[PDB]
């Protein structure tokens, strides 16, 4: 496929793989940095989730990179395909934590906080197991499955957690809007991504699949930190 | 076995698996259209937790029916049993957000909960290695491990949340005595049908266990669910 | 190696892991047994999460002595290690228990507790990924990942924790600097042992190697359980 084979073991997409984990490590040590000497106690609550997102996403990556994040998946058919499963590894952990930066942005009840991440869980965990399934009816099922978890998701984004910044400073607001449309934006890309590319009907290739997940994620993460940490919002 | 090879595969226990999956799904929907338009803050609580009971439960049956969630385990003796592993995932969040909605019913301390949760998530993850083992001495030490978490669990749910629920209104009583009595009955039954079944003795072949184990988990889920979240304790 | 080959299946580290079982599961009972009767608020706080840290190692230790908690890795170079990958599975709870446990004990706020179990989680899944890795490369960058997750977790003890425990009283500063003293020696044992036994150089065998992690183990989790429970300091 697209890329270069850095580790000369068959796989191009380790340079997109690379270039992910050293955006992903630089990202994490910038806002270690940025947050280092934050008292204010809000502050430093948003710090610490946020560098987790893609200090998670680096080992994620590293572990892609040298091999043993991904696995072979043989199918009915016969086809082989060549499941990065280590991704489903990091969302569990990184999207919920991506939702509780704006869960604790709105102020939104604890109720509401932990209904989105057990949804959330449950997409991710219901995506694994449609990329790990042999049948082309369990996939899509799967996918099906978890594209309804993700509409829950941006169900209670847009409603509740909506609502509750509606509460909040203009500032707060603003803020809480933009990283609320970057997340509508980015995050539907990925079930897209998954269903056309390997995974899916296959219409994209590895390759280019590797290096679109890697400017999602690092959007995702490391821009979507950035937005969230440069703001007067905390 | 007992049932019907709904997907040509040789398991005519995906049956009691594929209508195991529907009675989740519907449960899971009916409590979600149920608790729409539910206000009460502590009434919402019980919603969330409880609708992700039969949610988390549709998943793991899926899971089985399709076949990922059974895996072939090779006993010293030669005897190759076929495992259904996707149940110990499924309870190790469920058995949690069932005690959850008991202890939030009693409204015992934190403690308490994180006491029951830590030694029933234990209890799992035992059967799981139990389930997985491969001499007869490795299965029934787990079992009897599994089994000493299972009646730490039962002990404090019939001192310190029987105790704690002692404080509240008769209303409140009826529904956590119901329900801790629902669980003691049913719960007892989990450890009982593993030994008898296919992961001890084996004089219950497998698509009998499947639909036991379906019976079980439907009226420990939709059936708690559904007493639980009609009533007025809330 | 050094030993005895208990179960006869060719391990003669199984000598120290039955041991190790042993002596967890007497920490266990010997923690239960002295807080049973136990009604301070904050102490049973301090009995339940330290109860859990042998439990759960006592899980764990039995899983390796059977012997589904050990697997084979065949690196690049041919050499097949036997790897107790059970231990990561282990310390990914309990040493988020004991660091919860000195938490408890300086009062430091609640961001900081999360810092210090996302960052010590880190630490644990990187070293698992280390250890089951097939590259010299790999298994030594995952060892500095982890080594240097191990490095902030040891810097904010040593100065957040041990700043909000300077607020409290002598005898709960006292109890505090000797549990912080002992797992800053103790823990960095973990690495040391590591990269120059099997899973790293290879100069200490497995048999010895098993002996230093039962000894490690069992003062980590019951000699400073045992420290943290007899103390006035609750
Ligand atoms: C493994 C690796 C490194 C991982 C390091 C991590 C994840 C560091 C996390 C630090 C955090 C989250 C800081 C929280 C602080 C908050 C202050 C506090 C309250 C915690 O004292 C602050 C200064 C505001 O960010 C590299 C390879
Ligand atoms: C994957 C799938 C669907 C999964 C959907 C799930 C699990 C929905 C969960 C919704 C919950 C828990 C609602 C909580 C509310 C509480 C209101 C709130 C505070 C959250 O705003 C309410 C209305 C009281 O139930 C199907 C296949
Ligand atoms: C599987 C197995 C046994 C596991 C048993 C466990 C882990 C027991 C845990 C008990 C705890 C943690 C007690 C908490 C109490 C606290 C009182 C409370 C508030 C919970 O009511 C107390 C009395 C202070 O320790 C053996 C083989
Ligand atoms: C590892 C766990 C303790 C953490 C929880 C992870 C969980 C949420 C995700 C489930 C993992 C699941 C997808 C694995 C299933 C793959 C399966 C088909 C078998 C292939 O595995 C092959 C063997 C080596 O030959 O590796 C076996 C590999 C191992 C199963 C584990 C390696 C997984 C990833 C490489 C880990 C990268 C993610 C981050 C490091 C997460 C750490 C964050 C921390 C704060 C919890
Ligand atoms: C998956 C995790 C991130 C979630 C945590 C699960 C954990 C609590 C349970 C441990 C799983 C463990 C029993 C697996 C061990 C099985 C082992 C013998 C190997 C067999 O596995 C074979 C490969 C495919 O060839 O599948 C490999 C399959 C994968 C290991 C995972 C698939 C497991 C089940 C099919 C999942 C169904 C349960 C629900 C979907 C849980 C989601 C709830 C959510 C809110 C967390
Ligand atoms: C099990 C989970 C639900 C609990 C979370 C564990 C997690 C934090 C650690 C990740 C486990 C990961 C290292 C496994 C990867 C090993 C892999 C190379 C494959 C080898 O596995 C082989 C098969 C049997 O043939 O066993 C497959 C074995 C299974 C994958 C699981 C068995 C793991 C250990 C033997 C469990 C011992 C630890 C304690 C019992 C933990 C319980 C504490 C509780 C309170 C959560
Ligand atoms: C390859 C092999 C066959 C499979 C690998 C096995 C994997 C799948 C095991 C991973 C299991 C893992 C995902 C267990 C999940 C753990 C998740 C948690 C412990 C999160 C729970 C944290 C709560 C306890 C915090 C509560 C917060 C309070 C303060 C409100
Ligand atoms: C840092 C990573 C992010 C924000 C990842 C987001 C991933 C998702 C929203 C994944 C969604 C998926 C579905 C809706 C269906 C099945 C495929 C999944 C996992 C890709
Ligand atoms: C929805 C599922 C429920 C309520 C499942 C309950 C399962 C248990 C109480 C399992 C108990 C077991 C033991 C006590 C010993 C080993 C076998 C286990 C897992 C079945
Ligand atoms: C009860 C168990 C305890 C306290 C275990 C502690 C283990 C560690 C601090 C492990 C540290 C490691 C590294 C720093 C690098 C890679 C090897 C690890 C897991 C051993």
């Amino acid at each position: 496929q697209a890329g270069f084979d850095l580790l000369n073991d068959g796989r191009p997409e380790t340079l997109w793989l690379g270039i992910g984990t050293l955006l992903m490590l630089i990202g994490t040590f910038y806002f270690i940095a940025r947050g280092w000497g934050v008292t204010d106690k809000e502050a430093r609550e948003y710090y610490a989730i946020t560098i987790l997102v893609p200090g998670i996403a680096s080992a994620a990556y590293l572990a892609m990179f040298f091999g043993i994040g991904v696995t072979e998946v043989e199918l009915a058919s016969g086809t082989v395909l060549d499941i990065y499963y280590a991704r489903y590894a990091d969302w569990l952990f990184t999207t919920p934590l991506l939702l509780l930066d704006l869960a604790l942005l709105a102020k939104v009840d604890r109720v509401t906080i932990g209904t989105l991440i057990g949804v959330d869980a449950l997409m991710i965990v219901t995506g694994l197991i449609g990329a790990l399934s042999k049948t082309p009816l369990a996939r899509y099922t799967w996918w099906l499955f978890s594209t309804i978890a993700f509409l829950f998701v941006l169900y209670y984004l847009l409603t509740s957690l909506r609502s509750a910044a509606a509460k909040r400073s203009e500032e707060v607001r603003s803020t809480f809007n933009t990283l609320t449309a970057l997340v509508a934006v980015l995050w539907t890309a990925y079930p897209i991504l998954w269903i056309v590319g390997t995974e899916g009907a296959g219409v994209v290739g590895l390759g280019i699949e590797t290096l679109a997940f890697m400017v999602l994620d690092v959007t995702a993460k490391v821009g979507f930190g950035f937005v969230l940490l440069r703001s007067r919002a905390i």
